[PDB]
C-alpha cells in the first residue's frame, strides 16, 4: 500500500526499498550506519527555517501526546492538523507557499491546553513558567503579521529582515551582502562557497558567522551525525568510498569550507561504489540571498538495472548537444562529462524529508563540475512510488480530453515521465555554455525559474527524438506523445489545484512548466496546435500536431538558451511575467471544483522505511530488517523521541 495518511492540502506516501534484502551484511550495515546519520540532522532543517520551530513544536508534541480532553473535538483534530502540518514542512511555514500557518484553533483553548499540560514536558528555559512560553510563541503563531513568510522575494523589502528564516540574526540583507562581497576572492580560480555552513550573526557590536560544526553552533545534532559517520566508514565498501566519508567528518568537526570542496571532489571521484549518500548542508534555496544552505541527508544505493537506460543518455552527451536546436555559438565543444545513474533512496532526512525530490544533480559549485564532474541521480524507488500510487486514481480520467489519450498515457506515461526526469538532471542543466564575460548571475530572480525551463525544454525536446527510438529508449515513436500531453495540460491547467484562489504562479518550478505550456499554447494557435475546448462546463486542453508541439519546444529552447547564454535579463523578465504569472480565476475555479470531487491532496510527502539490526546471543550483528510498518504519526513522534538531540533555543 503506497497510501498512508492524507490531511490539509498534504498526502501522505510511501516507499519499497527493493533489493535491499540482497545486499551483503557489509553494505547493509553501511546503509545502516548512513539512515541513522541522516535521521540525527532532522532537528537542524527545524532551527534553521526558524528560531521558534523546536520551541513551537516541541510545545505542540508534549501538548498532544499529553492531551486529557476531548480528543474528537474540533479545536484539538485541528491542533492535530497543525502539528502534522509542521512535522510536514519541517516549521510553521508551508514547504511549497512560505506563507505562514493559519491556526484553526482557538488561543483560549490552546492557553488552557498549554496550562493543562505537566510543565516539566513544556519546552521552558531556566526558570521559565507555561505562561512566559504562550506569551513569546503565540504571537508567532496568531499574529499574521509576524513572520508571514519563510523565504520572501519582493523587491524593495530587505529581504533577511522579512524572511522567518534563522540563517541570519540581527544583519541587514545590506549589511551580509556587503559581508559577502568583500571576503569574495577577486584571482580566486577555485572560490569557496562562502558562508555555506554558517549562521551571520551580529554578537556584541561585530558581524562575524556561527559556524555548524562539533563544539560550534548544532553541535549537539552534529556530534550524532559524526559518531554514525565514524561507523560507516568502518564498513566502507572501498578505499575511494571511504576518503569520502572520512573528509566528511572532517569538515563537520573543523567546519572548514575548504574541507567541503575536498569532500566535494572526493564524492565525484567515488563512481564505481554501489551505496552513495548525501549528508551536508546542501542547497540555497532556503535563504533568500541564496548563500546559505539548509540541511539534507539522502541514502540510497545504485539500481544496477534502471542505471543502464541512464548510461545510454550520457554516452550520447555529445549527440544530444550537437543536435541541440539552439544556436551553434552557445553549443558547448565538448561536454563535461556526468555521471548519471538511477538509485534507489533507502531513508530520507532533511530536507528532503518527508516533501523530496526525484532527481538531485551536485555539486553545486561551478568549477568543482569542471575540473572533476559532476553526479545526476534518479530516484527509481520514489518515482515508482508517485506513479502507482497515482495510479487508477481517477486524475486523468477527469482531466484528459478523451479516452483515447487516457489509453497512451496509462502505456507510456511512466516511461516518458521517468525518461524525462532521466533528461532533465543528467542532461538538461549541464548543457549549455555562456558566452565569454556574461555574468551567470545575470538573470537575478529570474535564473531558478530559466534554468528549470531550459532544463524541461531540452527533456521534452529530446523525448520526442526519433533516436531514442534508435537507442530503444522507448518502444515506439509515439511514446512521447503522452509526456508532451500530460506536461501542456498540468501546465495549462491542471496545476492550479496547488494555488490558492486569487493568487498567481509564485514557486519557480510551477512557473516554468506554465511558461513553456503557455508560450507553445500561444505560438500554436494560428495552426491550432494546442486547443482547450470545453464540454458539459468542462475545459479539456487538446493537443493536434505533437510534432508542431516539438518544434516550438526547440524555438523556446533555443531563445531561452539565448537568454541564458547572452544574459538578456529584461528578456527573461518579459518572458517569466508574461507567461508564467498570470492565473485565469475563471479556469482555476474550475479545476479546484472539479478536483475537489476527486478527494485528493496536491502535495506529496513520504515516510521513511523502519531499519532494525538483527543481533545473535552474544552481541554480533547477523542481519539488517527494514519495515514498512509505521505511519506518519508515530513516525514523526519516534523522530522527535529518539532523534532530537538538539536544545529547543539555539538563538
Ligand atoms: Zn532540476
Amino acid at each position: 500500500d503506497y497510501t498512508v495518511e492524507q490531511f490539509a492540502d498534504l498526502q501522505i506516501l510511501r516507499y519499497k526499498v527493493p533489493e535491499f534484502e540482497t545486499l551483503t551484511l557489509k553494505q547493509k550495515e553501511l546503509v545502516y550506519y548512513l539512515t541513522q546519520a541522516a535521521l540525527e540532522g532532522r532537528d537542524i532543517l527545524f532551527d534553521q527555517n526558524g528560531k521558534y520551530n523546536l520551541r513551537i513544536r516541541r510545545m505542540l508534541e508534549a501538548v498532544y501526546t499529553n492531551y486529557k480532553g476531548d480528543k474528537s473535538a474540533p479545536d484539538f483534530k485541528n491542533m492535530e492538523v497543525y502539528l502534522k502540518r509542521v512535522w510536514f514542512s519541517n516549521g510553521i511555514h508551508h514547504h511549497y507557499g512560505m506563507e505562514k500557518f493559519v491556526p484553526g484553533f482557538s488561543q483560549d483553548f490552546l492557553k488552557q491546553a498549554v496550562l493543562g499540560t505537566d510543565a516539566q514536558l513544556l519546552p521552558l528555559s531556566e526558570g521559565q513558567t507555561a505562561e512566559q512560553l504562550s506569551d513569546e510563541l503565540f504571537p508567532v503563531m496568531f499574529d499574521p503579521a509576524i513572520l508571514a513568510k519563510r523565504v520572501n522575494q519582493a523587491d524593495g523589502e530587505d529581504l533577511v529582515l522579512t524572511s522567518a528564516s534563522n540563517y541570519y540574526d540581527g544583519v541587514t540583507q545590506q549589511e551580509a551582502e556587503s559581508f559577502y562581497g568583500a571576503m569574495k576572492d577577486p584571482k580566486d580560480e577555485t572560490p569557496v562557497s562562502y558562508g555555506l555552513n554558517s549562521r551571520l550573526v551580529k554578537e556584541d557590536g561585530k558581524i562575524q558567522e556561527k559556524v555548524w560544526k562539533v563544539g560550534g553552533l548544532y553541535t549537539q545534532a552534529i556530534e550524532k551525525i559524526v559518531y554514525w559517520l565514524k561507523k560507516a566508514e568502518t564498513v566502507a565498501e572501498n578505499d575511494a568510498q571511504k576518503a569520502v566519508i572520512s573528509k566528511l567528518i572532517q569538515f563537520y568537526e573543523t567546519g572548514s569550507l575548504k574541507d567541503f570542496d575536498e569532500y566535494a571532489i572526493l564524492w565525484v571521484k567515488d563512481l564505481d561504489s554501489r551505496i552513495d549518500f548525501v549528508n551536508g548542508f546542501t542547497e540555497s534555496y532556503g535563504d533568500p540571498l541564496g548563500v546559505k544552505a539548509s540541511w539534507e541527508s539522502l541514502v540510497n544505493f545504485k539500481d544496477l538495472d534502471a542505471t543502464h537506460r541512464t548510461e545510454i543518455i550520457s554516452s550520447n552527451a555529445q549527440w544530444f548537444e550537437d543536435h541541440s536546436p539552439v544556436d551553434k555559438s552557445f553549443k558547448k565543444e565538448k561536454v563535461k562529462g556526468v555521471s548519471a545513474k538511477v538509485i534507489t533512496a533507502a531513508i530520507l532526512a532533511g530536507d528532503l524529508y518527508p516533501a523530496t525530490a526525484i532527481g538531485i544533480n551536485l555539486p553545486n559549485a561551478n568549477w568543482i563540475r569542471a575540473h572533476h564532474g559532476s553526479k545526476s541521480v534518479t530516484i527509481g524507488n520514489i518515482t515508482d512510488a508517485y506513479n502507482k500510487a497515482a495510479h487508477g486514481n481517477g486524475f486523468n480520467e477527469e482531466f484528459v480530453s478523451n479516452d483515447e489519450e487516457r489509453q497512451r498515457i496509462d502505456q507510456y506515461g511512466d516511461l516518458t515521465g521517468e525518461l524525462h526526469t532521466d533528461l532533465h538532471e543528467s542532461l538538461g542543466h549541464g548543457s549549455g555554455k555562456l558566452l565569454p564575460g556574461v555574468d551567470p548571475d545575470a538573470l537575478k530572480a529570474y535564473g531558478s525559474t530559466i534554468e528549470e525551463a531550459r532544463a524541461d525544454l531540452f527533456g521534452l525536446y529530446y523525448v520526442a527524438d526519433p533516436k531514442l527510438v534508435e537507442l530503444k529508449l522507448v518502444p515506439d515513436a509515439e511514446a512521447y506523445k503522452a509526456e508532451y500531453y500530460t506536461f501542456l495540460m498540468n501546465g495549462l491547467m491542471t496545476q492550479l489545484v496547488r494555488i490558492e484562489p486569487g493568487n498567481n504562479i509564485e514557486e519557480a518550478h510551477m512557473r516554468n512548466r506554465q511558461l513553456i505550456a503557455r508560450w507553445v499554447f500561444e505560438k500554436g494557435a494560428p495552426d491550432k496546435v494546442v486547443e482547450m475546448v470545453k464540454k458539459d462546463g468542462k475545459t479539456y486542453v487538446v493537443v493536434n500536431d505533437y510534432e508542431k508541439v516539438r518544434q516550438l519546444f526547440g524555438e523556446l529552447l533555443a531563445e531561452i538558451q539565448r537568454i541564458k547564454s547572452t544574459g538578456d535579463f529584461e528578456g527573461a523578465r518579459t518572458l517569466v511575467e508574461n507567461y508564467a504569472v498570470k492565473v485565469d480565476p475563471a479556469l482555476h475555479a474550475e479545476v479546484l471544483a472539479r478536483y475537489k470531487k476527486l478527494n485528493l491532496a496536491p502535495y506529496k510527502g513520504f515516510i521513511n522505511p523502519v531499519y532494525e539490526l538483527v543481533t545473535d546471543k552474544d552481541g554480533n550483528i547477523t542481519d539488517v530488517t527494514v519495515s514498512y510498518n509505521e505511519d506518519y504519526v508515530e513516525q514523526m513522534l519516534r523522530y522527535s523521541k529518539d532523534y532530537s538531540p538538539l536544545p529547543s533555543v539555539n538563538n
